[PDB]
């Protein structure tokens, strides 16, 4: 009776302006209930001052406070049970201004 994570909305890929709030979310489901995490071009992101991990009932967010220019690239969420684990993967371009 137990089964492995399935996205029921897989991450979208989104433009920002740097220096706005970027926000990318899925709804994952399984048994026993799913653990999220995020990786942004292949490596995992931990707890930090410059984004938030947010979640409401099955859906989940990663929330980029102040995007720079530096945070365009491939984000990737995975979902984790102890019968599988599921990835999907979107790309977040920042339109930046500026001088370099």
């Amino acid at each position: 009776g137990g089964t492995g994570p399935i996205f029921i909305k897989e991450v979208s890929n989104a433009d920002i302006s740097m220096g706005d709030v970027a926000t990318l979310s899925v709804t994952v489901i399984g048994i026993p209930k799913p653990k999220i995490q995020w990786f942004f071009n292949g490596v995992l992101l931990t707890p930090s001052a410059d984004y938030k991990f947010v979640f409401d009932g099955d859906d989940h967010s990663l929330i980029i406070l102040f995007t720079k220019l530096e945070d365009e690239g491939e984000y990737t969420s995975m979902a984790s049970n102890d019968y599988g684990k599921t990835i999907c993967s979107a790309y977040l371009k920042i339109n930046s201004k500026g001088e370099g």
